[PDB]
């Protein structure tokens, strides 16, 4: 029975303003680097645990002992986010009731499905950089959450947000960012009911109002029309939960699109983001990735079979979600009193967080190298010790996009790979901005046509 380390305090605000920073989850991680697999954080009339290394961990991911937890992001995130997948407790009748009637949506056989309007974007994409004049650049993570934004308009409801036509932003994402914004400015607050946050209270109330308003529209529209699209909000108006047999109503639909919206334009994009600098950054990563596109992706337009077979490709995005995972913390508590790793003794209730880039450093588990960019570390499933590897999350509360996100982005990727020679024209020194998700901010690069069509 160890005590736990804590880092530094601030009277009576405890450790509260160590999160009085643009970069939380950063400066997360240089405690970790400090105090070791496992610190106490205490805030006003809160108490959490952070977690580190696999051997704890391991333990955390037990469903027996442990269940999802909302930090209070997540409970912020709620206000617009409601009783969507991402933001219900796991014991709310809506949580097992959207997880039955959605699974079918989201499953490998329905990718073969998503896979046409994949293209679609895809090879707008490619399209956009093949018309690039000879002094330009690329914006990596601007045109990557071009793409994966329109892809979830695509495949959510049959919407086209014509991402690479605007430089502006949807009146829906204007409010949607600075709603998650003001969601992640909360967590600091010390005097959160302070007058100077009056304005930014008003501000949150429209940016939900916006929000409701236009996806409750997509709903009447598409109740109205009767028209029959292949999309999620189609299998959400005519899905009905085997337990129940009841279908989803129309409010707990409307925080499914918000919060299919938040993860198509704050998710996918880091991962490919991360991707395109790791393989800048490694020459001879980048160019295995290139042979493999080129061997593999023989017709002008991927097919889903093709994809399946971008093996390396897939690889490339595990290291990447290795190193930097764009959704990098998740929260548990503990269902009855139990002790972690026989040495810290928790009560019912006690909440944990796990610090999923701390997970994926742990050097007992993935050797002195921890640093570098080595794909075939994922060459064998079964050689990765359990519970070592969760960009995804965890148990019946993982990710319910792990199968789109990684078809689109090995599908991007590999694209990207055949159609161009990329150059890290600038040297750029990574700069990781944190929303909800951590993202690649100012990373530049040129692409030199490979003079393939489409
Ligand atoms: C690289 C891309 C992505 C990553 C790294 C990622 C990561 C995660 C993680 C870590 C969780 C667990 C959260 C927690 O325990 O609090 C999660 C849950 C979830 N993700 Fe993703 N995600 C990605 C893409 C997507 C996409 C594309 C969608 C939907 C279009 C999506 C929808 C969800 C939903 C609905 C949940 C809640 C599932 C539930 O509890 O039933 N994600 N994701
Ligand atoms: O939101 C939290 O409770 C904590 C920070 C905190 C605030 C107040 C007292 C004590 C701790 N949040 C986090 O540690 C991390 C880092 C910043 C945001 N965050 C988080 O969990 O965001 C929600 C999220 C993102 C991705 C996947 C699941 C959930
Ligand atoms: N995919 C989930 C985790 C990141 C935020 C969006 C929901």
């Amino acid at each position: 029975i160890k005590e736990m380390p804590q880092p530094k305090t601030f009277g009576e605000l405890k450790n509260l303003p160590l999160l009085n920073t643009d970069k939380p989850v950063q400066a997360l991680m240089k405690i970790a680097d400090e105090l070791g697999e496992i610190f106490k954080f205490e805030a006003p009339g809160r108490v959490t645990r952070y977690l580190s290394s696999q051997r704890l961990i391991k333990e955390a991911c037990d469903e027996s002992r442990f269940d999802k937890n909302l930090s209070q992001a997540l409970k912020f995130v709620r206000d617009f986010a409601g009783d969507g997948l991402f933001t219900s407790w796991t014991h709310e009748k809506n949580w097992k009731k959207a997880h039955n009637i959605l699974l079918p949506s989201f499953s490998q056989q329905a990718m073969k499905g998503y896979h046409a309007m994949m293209v679609d974007i895809a090879v707008q994409l490619v399209q956009k950089w093949e018309r690039l004049n000879a002094d330009e650049h690329i914006e990596v993570p601007e045109d990557m959450t071009r793409l994966t934004l329109d892809t979830i308009g695509l495949c959510g409801f049959n919407y086209r947000f014509n991402s690479f036509y605007r430089d502006q932003p949807h009146p829906f994402i204007t409010s949607m960012v600075r709603a998650l914004d003001e969601a992640m400015n909360k967590l600091q607050r010390a005097n959160p009911d302070d007058p100077a946050y009056d304005e930014n209270k008003r501000q949150f109330q429209e940016d939900i109002k916006v929000m409701n308003d236009l996806v409750d529209k997509i709903i009447a529209d598409r109740k109205a029309s009767g028209e029959q699209s292949d999309d999620l909000l189609t299998h959400m108006l005519n899905g009905k939960d085997p337990e129940t047999g009841e279908p989803l109503d129309d409010e707990n639909i409307r925080y499914q699109i918000i919060t299919f919206l938040i993860a198509g334009h704050e998710t996918t994009s880091g991962l490919l983001s991360f991707a395109l600098y790791f393989l800048v950054k490694n020459p001879h990563v980048l160019q295995k990735a290139a042979e493999e596109a080129a061997r593999v992706l023989v017709d002008p337009v991927p097919s889903y079979k093709q994809v399946k077979q971008l093996k390396y490709v897939g690889m490339v995005l595990n290291e990447a979600l290795r190193l930097w995972p764009t959704a990098p913390a998740f929260s548990l508590y503990a269902k009855e009193d139990t002790v972690l790793g026989g040495e810290y003794p928790l009560e019912k209730g006690d909440e944990l967080m796990v610090l999923i880039p701390q997970l994926h450093r742990d050097k007992t588990i993935w050797g002195d190298d921890v640093e570098e960019f080595r794909p075939e570390r994922f060459e064998n499933p079964s050689a990765i010790p359990q519970h070592a590897f969760k960009p995804f999350g965890n148990g019946q509360r993982a990710c319910i996009g792990q199968q789109f996100a990684l078809h689109e982005a090995t599908l991007v990727l590999g694209m990207m790979l055949k159609h161009f020679d990329f150059e890290d024209h600038t040297n750029y020194e990574l700069d990781i901005k944190e929303t909800l998700t951590l993202k690649p901010e100012g990373f530049v690069v040129k692409a030199k046509s490979k003079k393939i069509p489409l």
